[PDB]
């Protein structure tokens, strides 16, 4: 009865990963609307990171994590679980703290603080196996093994939600003291400056934290023709499943500030504060995570094995195309009705979860001989951390700050990843 | 050999990263004062310098933050592994290194407030860890020679004082030669040279935190009836530390206070914030490198032979003499520089050649093991409250630069060392 306790002492790495990834999106705007706004000639809304600037500081943590990945994989033996552990987890809280401070207040200087503090803090995101180092080297006593993975698997969930939620009440704090009218009154109060300049700080590293707390829970506790030949193509589709998927999950959560914006749910840009517009996004991507991302893990975990792990897969991937596509050739209608198109988006979101999103870092624990089944893993999450790449310095140049077009080109593009991700599915059969 | 000095400086670099994270603020303050405190406008009569409540707060902070350390990782810090209360100081030195030379914002308030919180953790990592108590101390090899390697270590502190110095200078001549601006007469917006200057301090701030990377990766690769019986001796050895540390710091610290009134440098209002800031490092490089560090070296040579009694006797005496000397011909400095130069490098000179090298050590072959710990506990923090006195007093005096301020300072000091000269004799040699 007081399991739970344990799942959240295992997938805290995911939790603090989920609030170190999906906690820039929410300021993405502030960071353009404080340093990148000129102060002259009020053209447009008001001037956010150029397309440039948005995607290297959302994909350094990415560039981070996959370097980690790869060099903490391939030098994590002369070392581990405890050198490897103590390493990367103080990382992501001294550079998380660091990515919260400025080397000047030159736009090119604060931002390029961050994107350091950032890279390093991909760089913990990596290397640090959150549960395949744990529960993957036993999977074993045939008792919710599944329902377990996916239950210490949840705690993304939870970190994402965490992560509007801070983004959300640190907003809502700051913006009762400072009350300023919006970019269609005063252009140059409504950046806020004086107060505005310590909410995408202490967001930021507030995130130290959730490392805090994983380092103290987890200090107390005590290829060659053969595999060619016989798992090729597994080892293949197992790699491409999941690359299909963070292509689609990180583009979906790291395009957050750009979607909403274009059709409801939020005020758009330049009619409201620069406090009032982070909190404005914070409260939507915290909405809709909380109706689509627990409920997904939820019901994964109450139906892993009811349903296995080929038909889930299939549906799952299946249900986002058609459901993105809904959300595609029928642009117009959602732009017309501020509701469908937030049900549409949270049950993309609640399929993913539900979907693959919690599966495909099972594939290859549960495939290959024990002598090559590090090698796979370690292949398999650079993939998909290839594909969180491609999803930021990607679809989102495809989406940022664009035209009506561009927004529905990107859906489609991102609808066909997803239907060829179906497809390559049928590779990997249970038994 | 080579290796017997090569133990030495490993042994000292505790105290090399002490003194450079102590003294490195020295030589920014008016860099600071003249980036943030000029606003753009009302330029009356000087460049806008740090205000003297700010001042102090930035100067002392640091020496109070080391007081609380050696009381946190003091009383109530011992038991709990003597490798992991070394490692935890000695990141969290490399740590606030880092985080001295970066701002939670931009406004005046906020960097001074950052800086302010970092000094003071930076200080206390450096407090409670004394680079000496768990080295080779305990190897007491009679009593013969067995001052002398724990002075020739000492050796490390006016190194660090140099390296200051010499850091200061360097960065200041390499962001000199791309960033050339009029002086401060000559132009009231450009001799700050601003996005030079914000980055030339945090540069110099930040790096003390290589010191302290290297000396944690040296200590890692390592394996009643007595209170009325020693208390006369007790008084003696807090008394001296006292007057010992508030004397070296308000000459230390207090040297960017001492030049512009009489002369080493091209005054205040003359040169630009980063011309300023390299000047007043190469004054106190070369009051570092031909004051302090021979003194060091004197002293070590003579440690056994002349001894620590008369040493520290005759220390005290030739400071209260030199100061008193400074003080009352103070026009006369105003005359002769060089005279100056050669007065301030002596000065420095028996401050190292006395106390510095015997105060350290006062504790030591006196107070037996049963309140040792105790009693060098209570020493040290004496001495650090005589480093904060320093730093939130005599320094008030000299930021005001009244004239009279300054000669009162020097008397004060000057009183202050004949006490010490005085409170010496409480203490036998055996």
């Amino acid at each position: 009865m007081y399991h739970m306790k344990a799942i959240v002492i295992a997938g805290m790495g995911f939790f603090t990963d989920a609030y170190d990834l999906f906690c820039i999106s929410t300021v993405s705007k502030l960071l353009g609307r404080l340093y990148y706004q000129p102060d002259g000639s009020t053209d447009s809304k008001p001037g956010a990171l150029s397309k440039t600037a948005n995607n290297m500081v959302i994909g350094v943590a990415l560039v981070g994590t996959l370097m980690g990945q790869l060099v903490f994989g391939y030098f994590g033996d002369k070392l581990g679980r405890k050198r490897v552990y103590g390493v990367t987890l103080i990382l992501m809280a001294a550079c998380a703290i660091g990515s919260g401070l400025s080397f000047g207040s030159s736009r090119k200087a604060v931002i390029g603080t961050l994107c350091f503090f950032r890279f390093w803090l991909g760089f913990g995101i990596g290397g640090d196996y959150p549960l395949s180092a744990t529960i993957m080297s036993e999977y074993s006593n045939k008792k919710t093994r599944g329902a377990f993975i996916a239950a210490v698997f949840a705690m993304q969930g939870v970190g994402i939600i965490f992560a509007g939620l801070v983004s959300m009440i640190v907003s809502s704090i700051f913006l009762t003291y400072n009350k300023a009218p919006s970019y269609k009154g005063n252009h140059d109060l409504s950046r806020q400056m004086p107060a505005a300049d310590y909410v995408w700080r202490i967001v930021l590293m507030i995130g130290a934290f959730p490392a805090l707390a994983t380092f103290y829970w987890r200090m107390k506790m005590p290829l060659s023709m053969e595999f060619a030949r016989r798992h090729g193509l597994h080892l293949i589709g197992t790699t491409t499943t999941w690359f299909l998927l963070d292509i689609a999950f990180y583009s979906q959560n790291l395009t957050q500030k750009d979607i909403f914006p274009a059709m409801g749910l939020i005020s758009g840009a330049a009619e409201v504060n620069a406090l009032t517009e982070m909190f404005q996004i914070s409260k939507a991507s915290f909405l809709v995570a909380l109706l689509g991302t627990f409920p997904g893990y939820w019901v994964t975990v109450a139906l892993i094995d009811k349903m296995g792990r080929y038909m889930i897969q299939l549906i799952g991937f299946f249900m986002m195309s058609m459901f993105m596509l809904a959300m595609g050739i029928l642009y117009d209608y959602l732009k017309t009705h501020h509701f469908l198109f937030g049900l549409l988006y949270a049950l993309t979101f609640f399929f993913a979860n539900f979907g693959p999103n919690s599966t495909t870092f099972v594939l290859p624990a549960e495939l290959f001989p024990t002598r090559v089944r590090s090698t796979c893993h370690a292949i398999s999450a650079a993939a998909g951390k290839a594909g969180a790449i491609v999803a930021a310095f990607g679809i989102q140049k495809l989406t940022y700050n664009s035209q009506v077009k561009s927004i529905k080109k990107a859906l489609i593009i991102l609808s066909i990843t997803n239907m060829l991700g179906f497809f390559f599915t049928f590779l990997v059969p249970e038994t």
